[PDB]
């Protein structure tokens, strides 16, 4: 039976077999006020204390959101759905420790993604249990509050200021700063780790002044705040509060009542109205998300960036090969998870009708011209492969690398991998690749349960990526000493050296996408 | 009718429609007395003169060789016996021109390979039409005799003085001096090319004072004299010539009176015993080739490389991504061409008795060692494709990688290629991959004509390649500068860029086969 007091009280744990050793987990510990009735929209207040003995012995409530119903029974979406009941009483957290309890150990806090809108950290891929036993590091993960309820912005006024949910993150980076010490862990070492929208988070958490002192580095799997979806405009923010608003018959006068009126709303009927504030979103839309609200984002941030603004310490990015067909089966024409989805041509110009809604024609057709010469027989999968292409370059790799090039020239150490191993196991058919979250099980070491079915190539290229990273928390150097492994070199200006993951043959690259990332970077965004 | 007046007289060429133009080929020039008689075993001489018309118009006799009966009705070797007949009178060479005539035109010279024991300038995948068509250099290949015929030494003896063959080339590169000016040439402007044996000939030319000033750069496919069966010692030798002479009943205590027997010999009894005069050959035997004359070659070449002394050039040198393979199935037990060759440890251990005959059990035993530590899944194919590489790295590839290195330490710039494109038209089986010898058709430029059914794709990997090589012979930079195309970087000591021949997308790599090539490099040559 083991129990550890806490700065708010008492908590009692679990014990795992893991690898034929123990695991203990705190599952649902609770770190903030329940954000309900007059808490609803405002940043997370702190924890009363409590007497008696907290159990945390399992998953507590993911936060509300809508959830992904495209493929009902089919385990590549619903993977990714929560799989604990859903409230506005989330603000809760989990902490796996090694047995024996550990002396000053590494911590490892995970940020999960879902575009801001989904997620919990609760999945099957995200469990910490194997990184506790394997690298003897504690892993944290907590929910955080998701679309309206997580990110509505109405900037400047304190009943929904907006980044409500980048703040229950940081408020949990605290917890773990007071608390992780009872637990064995050194709050002097702390890593955080998100993918998609957790490693945007994770890159805002670099920008922000209130995090600076919570965590020691980072770790960035497919996402960085300059990617256009990770960031809300001001402008558009206000329109989306008050569409919000007039949706649901809460336009008012006075804001402060627009907001009171929002906080008599059913959940249910905030999160119905979500998808609709916005006058055409795309599969990759983010409603409500970060903004810049003077508090935890003090500017533009692609001017923090650009001017030296943030933590100085050493990061890892990354990106897999295939980022963008995920998106291509939620609405692209000709596309289906269930066929080859060979398209055409017109079916590639409409592809793009589907995920630039806003952007000229000109815009549409210098995408068309810089991803539709090839290169060259013809290739049925020509318009299929440029499409997913389009969606992955513009969405996650070219923000990843430009994000990486101008943190990296101020100074610090800065580590690039580019995941190319497609799972035995993906439930998505071959011609989707190498997708969009699907290193995730690599990076929490699942394929080193043996009974699970992974390959043995597979279950050694996750050894490897579980040591490297956890080698980059402790050491700032995601190496792997001991294997005769290939060498992770700095990410540099001016050479650009990056890491292939895979299962055959670890090799050092050189300006990943580099003509594609002009594009994008350079002339795109003047369209 | 095309008719140039040479140094020694007239010579009537043929026109050729090659992509809708005309290329006026030259096929059988003789550039030396026929080496019969009294001339068998001796250095070319020099042609006497003729008058009266010399007509071009057909390849010339193929010099005497053994042919490759392992295979008959079967293209995938046959396609690399010779077309033409055998004979001692075989010392001719073809030109090939643009029409019109060009100006002031680079010339290529072609040395083929053979193991110096084979090979003629006659096959199809050597015809310079399709590079004098569409880059305007004048192409030129010559026959040069191989086997004991070629190469036979007694060393210091002018009856038998070895190197007879490279002293051939070496008479049609002063051919090309003095003649080319009459064909539009420039003979200020002179690539050397070759492949396999071929290669490692064009390389001793970099190390032979009499060629120094025979030509301006040098291209090496596949080959290069430092490796291991290039050259053979003075020793080996001796040794070899004996053992003939005892075969063919020709063993006397005079030695220029051996050779006097050796010369009334018919050439078939020569090339009957040729096999025999060493006690155990294996599939890469060179039983008669390069020695240290102290003539064409002043010194132990890895002497002359490592001390500098070789012609200050540039050089573009290559290799195949599976140079082992084609060797496997002239011997190996367990292999095969007609299935998946899926071989055991067992067989692997055989096979390299098989391919390092003269070799300790303990050096046999470091082999199976560096090449069988798996990487790891087991993967039935891991010992046949390990053997390949242990094959293709130890002759080839390494090789190929030191002299590279060593060449550009002393300050000239080095251009590396590693070819990686399996032809569709291959007659050979899928397992043994990027062949050896495999490049050739796309250097001169085969899959240019669209009547042969390669793919798209192929026509524009040729197009390229054939662009880069007449670059390197003309500028002596091996770019393709219109479009848009990766940029080939020099070689250097410290970085060992190299490029990526591919049909998908050119690579720029460093250094390639590093853990394999310090095994055959650093520790092999002391076991
Ligand atoms: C791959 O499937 C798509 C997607 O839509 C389809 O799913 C299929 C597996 C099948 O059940 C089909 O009946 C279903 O509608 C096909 O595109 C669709 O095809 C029709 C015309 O035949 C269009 O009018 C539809 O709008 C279009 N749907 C979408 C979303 O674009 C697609 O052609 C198919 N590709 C193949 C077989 O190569
Ligand atoms: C692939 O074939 C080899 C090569 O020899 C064979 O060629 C085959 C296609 C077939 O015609 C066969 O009859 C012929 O001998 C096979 O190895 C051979 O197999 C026998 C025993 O079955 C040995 O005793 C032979 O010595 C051996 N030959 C050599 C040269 O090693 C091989 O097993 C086969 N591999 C497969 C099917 O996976
Ligand atoms: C933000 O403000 C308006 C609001 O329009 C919206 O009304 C909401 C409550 C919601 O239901 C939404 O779907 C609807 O679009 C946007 O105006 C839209 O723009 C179109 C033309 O593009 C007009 O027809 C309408 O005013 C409205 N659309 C529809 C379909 O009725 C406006 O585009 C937006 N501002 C932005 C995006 O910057
Ligand atoms: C070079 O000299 C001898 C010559 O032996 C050879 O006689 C030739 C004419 C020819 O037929 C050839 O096959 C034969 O090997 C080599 O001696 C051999 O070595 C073995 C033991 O390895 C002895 O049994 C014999 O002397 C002879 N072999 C056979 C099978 O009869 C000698 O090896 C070689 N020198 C080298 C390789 O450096
Ligand atoms: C916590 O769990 C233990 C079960 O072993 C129990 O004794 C205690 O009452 C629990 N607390 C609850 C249910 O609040
Ligand atoms: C943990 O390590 C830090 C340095 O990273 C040190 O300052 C701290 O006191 C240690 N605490 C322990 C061993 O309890
Ligand atoms: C609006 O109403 C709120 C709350 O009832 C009040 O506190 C605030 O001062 C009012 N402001 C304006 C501008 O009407
Ligand atoms: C290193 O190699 C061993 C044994 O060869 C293997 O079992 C282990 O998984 C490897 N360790 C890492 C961190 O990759
Ligand atoms: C060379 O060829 C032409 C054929 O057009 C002929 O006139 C001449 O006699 C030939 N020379 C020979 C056969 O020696
Ligand atoms: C050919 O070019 C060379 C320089 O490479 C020059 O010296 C020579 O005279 C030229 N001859 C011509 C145009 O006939
Ligand atoms: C051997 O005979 C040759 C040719 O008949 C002769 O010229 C030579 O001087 C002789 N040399 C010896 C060492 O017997
Ligand atoms: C360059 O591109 C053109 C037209 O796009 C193509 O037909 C030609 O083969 C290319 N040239 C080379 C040297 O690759
Ligand atoms: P990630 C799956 O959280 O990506 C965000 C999406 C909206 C581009
Ligand atoms: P190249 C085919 O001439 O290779 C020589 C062989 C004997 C290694
Ligand atoms: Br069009
Ligand atoms: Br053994
Ligand atoms: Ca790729
Ligand atoms: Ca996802
Ligand atoms: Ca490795
Ligand atoms: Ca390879
Ligand atoms: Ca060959
Ligand atoms: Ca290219
Ligand atoms: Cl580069
Ligand atoms: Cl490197
Ligand atoms: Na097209
Ligand atoms: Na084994
Ligand atoms: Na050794």
């Amino acid at each position: 039976d083991i129990i550890i007091a806490t700065k708010n009280g008492k908590v009692r744990g679990m014990q795992l077999t893991v690898f034929g050793g123990t695991v203990t987990a705190f599952l649902g510990i609770p770190y903030a006020q329940p954000p309900l009735g007059r808490l609803r929209f405002k940043k997370p207040q702190s924890l009363t204390k409590w007497s008696d003995i907290w159990n945390a012995t399992k998953y507590a409530n993911s936060c509300c959101q809508n959830i992904d119903q495209s493929f009902p029974g089919f385990h590549g979406s619903e993977m990714w759905n929560p799989n604990t009941d859903l409230s506005e009483d989330c603000l809760y957290l989990n902490v796996w420790i090694p047995a024996p309890k550990p002396k000053n150990a590494t911590v490892l806090i995970w940020i999960y993604g879902g575009g801001f809108q989904t997620g919990t950290s609760s999945l099957h891929v995200y469990d910490g249990k194997f990184l506790a036993r394997v690298e003897r590091v504690i892993v944290v993960s907590m929910n955080y509050r998701v679309g309206a309820l997580g990110f509505l912005a109405l900037p400047g006024n304190p009943e929904a200021p907006g980044n409500m949910g980048l703040f229950d993150q940081q408020l949990a980076l605290q917890w773990v700063q007071k608390n992780i010490a009872a637990f064995g862990g050194n709050p002097k070492s702390v890593t955080l780790f998100g993918e998609s929208a957790g490693a945007a988070s994770v890159s805002l958490h670099l920008l922000s002044p209130g995090s600076h002192s919570l965590f020691t580095r980072a770790i960035l799997q497919s996402g960085s705040f300059n990617a256009p979806w990770a960031v809300t405009s001001l402008y558009e923010a206000r329109n989306r509060t008050l569409n919000l608003a007039k949706l649901t018959g809460c336009s008012r006068e006075n804001e402060t009542e627009i907001i009171k009126c929002l906080r008599n709303k059913d959940p249910q009927e905030i999160l119905l109205n979500e998808a609709f504030v916005v006058p055409y979103g795309t599969p990759l839309s983010v409603n409500f998300g970060p903004t810049v609200d003077g508090d935890f984002l003090t500017d533009m941030p692609d001017i923090l960036l650009e001017l030296g603004q943030f933590k100085k310490t050493q990061i890892l990015v990354g990106v897999n090969k295939d980022e963008g067909t995920a998106f291509l089966v939620y609405g692209a024409p000709g596309f289906s998870k269930d066929n080859n989805s060979i398209i055409t041509r017109k079916e590639f110009q409409e592809g793009l009708k589907i995920f630039f809604p806003g952007v000229s024609e000109f815009g549409k057709e210098s995408i068309l011209f810089h991803y539709t010469d090839w290169v060259d027989d013809q290739r049925p999968e020509n318009y299929r492969e440029a499409l997913g292409d389009v969606v992955g370059d513009y969405n996650f790799i070219c923000p990843a690398l430009e994000f990486t090039k101008k943190f990296s020239e101020w100074g610090n150490n800065a580590f690039f991998y580019y995941f190319e191993h497609r799972s035995s196991k993906l439930p998505w058919p071959e011609w989707m690749g190498v997708m969009h979250g699907y290193e995730i099980e690599f990076v929490f070491g699942l394929p080193l349960e043996r009974r699970d079915q992974y390959t043995k190539a597979e279950e050694i290229l996750s050894r490897s990526i579980v040591k490297r990273w956890a080698n980059f928390a402790k050491y700032g150097n995601p190496q792997e000493t001991q294997n005769q492994s290939t060498s992770w070199p700095v990410f540099k200006s001016t050479e650009q050296k990056y890491l292939t993951l895979n299962t055959e043959s670890t090799r050092i690259m050189t300006k990943l996408r580099a003509q594609q990332c002009r594009f994008w970077t350079s002339f795109f965004p003047k369209v």
